[PDB]
């Protein structure tokens, strides 16, 4: 031999990914005994050396669209690695599809604080396949408008047995849903959407155009929209008909994506597909709001699960890997930058948790209604759009490997910008928290009161601050980014206090509140140990 | 059909980089009117068509190890596909890998920066390709502590012929040197090294060990660090020996790229490799110090121009665009976004090519060689690092399409980290400066004197913050990353004041220097006027 292979740090596999992580477990505290039992049980699986394994052939053995059969017909499948199908099978038989439709008294009040927390930790593991089941939980809200077709198809939908077969729908163990909104002409414009939809005999709906964006093209059915004489509409469009055969699409490539590639986004053409209408003729857009209310939660709690998992990675590494003769973590510099991206870490955590706690409260709070109808695209806009920067760093502390696709880094930094692309952008998300103060006030006013609630007098200069952006964006649309951000500074402080994370909190508050501009992360003094706020986050396991 | 295409961007190709670009013309306004003239050539070639597919399939048809040739005998060969040699041909015959060397009296007191507007524009079009002509241009700051060798060497290093053939390196037309230093145990410690070097017969070395990532390695020979009786040494060691036979190169693997996928990077071992020592034995941290400088302004122009490329498609997408019946560019919050972002641009360029003056000022300017020394690992520092960040953004400013490989942006956000990453992290450039703090105070109270000349009077609040920050440092130096991001800021500033950028300087000091803390793009308010700024820097 040449050489001996030494300093390597050992792998975090095996361990246990919700014991490992206290904020969680401080978030998750009030929860049922057996919740706790199946988070653990979570917290091992996702950290498993077999789990890991599947994550990383779903991603790099990319699923395949097969336009034709080999005599020339058209058969418009998509083939996937079975490492995919074994993620889909596991997640959908923990209900990441179903379970907040589900009627379970153990989650009673908390059914959507108890799966963001599943969600959170799967999303360590493997994110792509997360998109079908998002969209497929959050399609049940749009059948809510027709009561009917809710009726006819939630007991398919809800089920927990994954069916990937070709069967029509009717005749499958269980069913997944996607969404056809995006055209190439915009997808944040939906009403110049240019897909028709013709009244049809039996009172259904002929659909012709195309989708320039349509992820886990399997799925059995797709909410979609499409123009009428009356205005944009919504319509269920099942992928096959009755007898299997294809229902009018025709599907021409599968995306080349940057990350989230176990995911499957197809470009597809329809010609007389025939569906349902949802909701009122013309109303698809307002059909479609809680739907993608619900997707943007999901979004946020994903990308917070995807930097925890890349921050634990870095720290981690830090404890084992020497340099100079002692551990990277014991370094003031590698201190400084591995607590400054805990700080933002655990706020986005706190934050995004608290956001499906405003979902299970709504119904019996009116100031939780509040925050949960002005809050979800703030916490959308923050907790994704700070993901890059962040597992870029988190990557540069593991050295060289951290560049190399054998690894996780890599994957979960081209992962990260697709949380804040896939479904309304930064600036979309800003004009809306916007729009909602110009039409709402009130709904700000009961925020800025749970926020100060929480910081407590020594707040009241952040009140200020916020009142002060809410007031300029009324002058000035442009500044409904900065308008944004702080909110969600603000409300991710007053989170931390709220879960008596008041270290964490402390150094928080003081850097994201009162610093001043930065570029990159490392920007602590040395008045709070950094050191306790990477241990009381990350304890050594 | 089922449907239109309509309200898609026109490409951005067929138009010229360089005349699009106002802050590097007025950069580049003093420059002979040759230079002018070879730099238009250049930022056409970087947007034609044909050089783009170039650089495409550069980056898709990747490079590929060829342990063994068919019978079964090592070769130890790696096959780049034809586009990444043609590439190379011309950026050498450019001379990105020689020209600070040459003798070129139309060049006299400019060779760094003449040579560093052509790197920014050409990083603009692929970045991986730079990696062995950055290498090999600073490779001859090392072979100067032996001059026996560089009289040697020179000649085939400066030929602007490229040449990748397996012939021994002194039957080429031209030859490109690179570096083994990072082991499977460390790359920042390098001391920790545990290749080995022996005396051979000739006054050679036998080296024995490995390297754990070797770029370009049908480079001709590597500068490589290896342990003697003395300490740490630096060798020169051919790939070949002199008949063309293997001179004891084991490849293992390339590695599987985030990005910086057309130059392959590879895991070597060395068996009774022989090779030249360079400089003294046991100096060889000393000999590879001005190579490392040399290279990490290289890693500071490029991501510069990866920053401009990127933000200008989505400045020039904006244009054409519409949304809700108009264009994206006349959104009040996209205005803000796009000129937030080309704040940095500017700053960021303008700090690199200002680094590039101080390169050649230095000889002859003590203030120059002072700035050189200290804010090298600044430069890189700042520059580097916010680049996946900003390249993020933009990319979102495209939408879904942003997302997608058959663009540019995903290639550019892949590549982004590799820059800060490939030679000294950020927490090593912060401990440099920390460095330069404790040793030669005087070298900062230099570099204050300069930004405080540029800013005027007006500017005494941030001297009196940097002051602070180096007061800070010597008491902690956890605030490194601080005081250096602090001087980053400042000093861009100050070169956008000495470039009549006022109005991009106004709102750049008054965001990175007066601004709270922020993580997103978009933080400006009316009074920055956005829209001039993206007309001033990204003109249609
Ligand atoms: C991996 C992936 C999967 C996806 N899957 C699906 C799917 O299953 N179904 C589906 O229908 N779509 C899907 N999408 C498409 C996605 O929803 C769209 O890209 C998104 O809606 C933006 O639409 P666009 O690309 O047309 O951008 P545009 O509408 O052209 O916007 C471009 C940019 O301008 C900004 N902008 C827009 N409006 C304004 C304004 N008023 N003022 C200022 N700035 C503005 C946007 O925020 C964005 O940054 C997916 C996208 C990705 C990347
Ligand atoms: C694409 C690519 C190409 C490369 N090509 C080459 C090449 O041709 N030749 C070559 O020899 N190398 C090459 N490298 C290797 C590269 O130079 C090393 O990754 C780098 O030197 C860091 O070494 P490391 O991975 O061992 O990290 P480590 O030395 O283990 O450090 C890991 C992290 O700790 C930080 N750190 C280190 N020391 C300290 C400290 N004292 N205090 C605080 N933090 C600290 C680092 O900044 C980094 O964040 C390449 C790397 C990449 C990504
Ligand atoms: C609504 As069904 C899938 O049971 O036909
Ligand atoms: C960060 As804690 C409140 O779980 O110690
Ligand atoms: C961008 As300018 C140097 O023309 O002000």
């Amino acid at each position: 031999k040449t050489h001996e292979v030494t300093n390597q740090t050992p792998p975090i596999t095996g361990t246990n990914a919700y014991l490992g992580d206290p904020l969680l477990m401080q978030i998750a505290a009030r929860f049922p005994k057996e919740l706790h039992t199946e988070l653990e049980q979570a917290g091992r699986f996702v950290l498993s050396a077999e789990a890991q394994d599947l994550a990383r052939l779903a991603n790099t053995e990319l699923p395949k669209l097969r336009t034709h059969d080999r005599q020339g017909r058209r058969i418009d499948l998509v083939e996937y690695h079975p490492a995919y199908h074994a993620l889909m099978r596991r997640s959908v038989a923990q209900g990441l599809h179903s379970s907040i439709w589900e009627d379970n008294p153990l989650e009673s009040g908390r059914r959507h604080q108890a799966r963001a927390a599943r969600f959170y930790l799967t999303a360590q593991l493997e994110a792509g396949h997360l998109c079908p089941l998002t969209m497929t939980s959050a399609s049940l809200a749009a059948l809510m408008a027709s009561p009917e077709v809710y009726k006819q198809w939630s007991p398919a939908v809800l089920s927990r047995k994954y069916d990937f077969s070709q069967k029509p729908a009717f005749r499958k163990q269980g069913v997944t849903l996607g969404m056809g909104m995006t055209e190439k002409q915009g997808g944040t414009d939906v009403r110049a959407n240019a897909t028709r939809a013709e009244p049809a005999i039996g009172g259904a709906w002929r659909l012709t155009g195309h989708k320039w964006f349509m992820s886990a093209p399997m799925s059995d059915a797709f909410l979609t929209l499409a123009q009428t004489k009356e205005g944009l509409s919504c319509f269920l469009l099942p992928r096959l008909g009755e007898k299997g055969e294809s229902n009018g699409f025709f599907f021409q490539r599968l995306k080349d994506k940057l990350g989230n590639r176990s995911n499957a986004s197809s470009e597809v053409e329809f010609d007389g597909a025939l569906g349902q209408m949802i909701g009122s003729p013309g109303e698809g857009v307002k059909t479609i709001m809680d739907m993608v209310t619900l997707t943007r939660l999901d979004c946020a709690v994903a990308s917070a699960g995807l930097m925890r998992s890349g921050l634990a990675e870095a720290v981690h590494h830090s404890r084992h890997r020497h340099v100079f003769g002692k551990p990277l973590v014991e370094q003031p510099l590698m201190q400084r930058v591995l607590a400054d991206m805990a700080l933002d870490v655990a706020g986005a955590t706190a934050l995004s948790m608290r956001l499906a706690r405003a979902f299970d409260m709504a119904a019996s709070d009116r100031a939780e209604a509040a925050f949960a109808r002005s809050m979800t695209p703030v916490v959308k806009y923050w907790v994704c759009k700070i993901a890059p920067a962040l597992l870029y760093e988190a990557m540069e502390c593991l050295g060289g490997n951290g560049y190399i696709e054998d690894g996780n880094l890599a994957r979960a930094y081209r992962e990260a910008p697709v949380n804040a692309i896939w479904e309304g952008s930064g600036n979309v998300m800003a004009l809306d928290v916007a729009r909602v103060l110009s039409r709402a006030p009130a709904l700000f006013d009961g925020v800025l009161d749970w926020i100060s609630g929480q910081l407590g007098p020594r707040g009241q200069g952040t009140i200020d601050v916020l009142r002060a952006a809410l007031q300029l964006t009324e002058t000035d649309q442009g500044v409904a980014r900065l308008l944004t951000e702080q909110l969600a500074f603000a409300a991710a402080a007053a989170e931390l206090r709220q879960l008596g994370a008041d270290d964490i909190a402390d150094a928080f508050i003081e850097t994201r509140l009162g610093g001043l501009w930065r570029t990159t992360y490392g920007m602590l003094d040395a008045r709070h140990n950094a050191m306790r706020i990477i241990d009381q986050l990350y304890p050594a396991s």
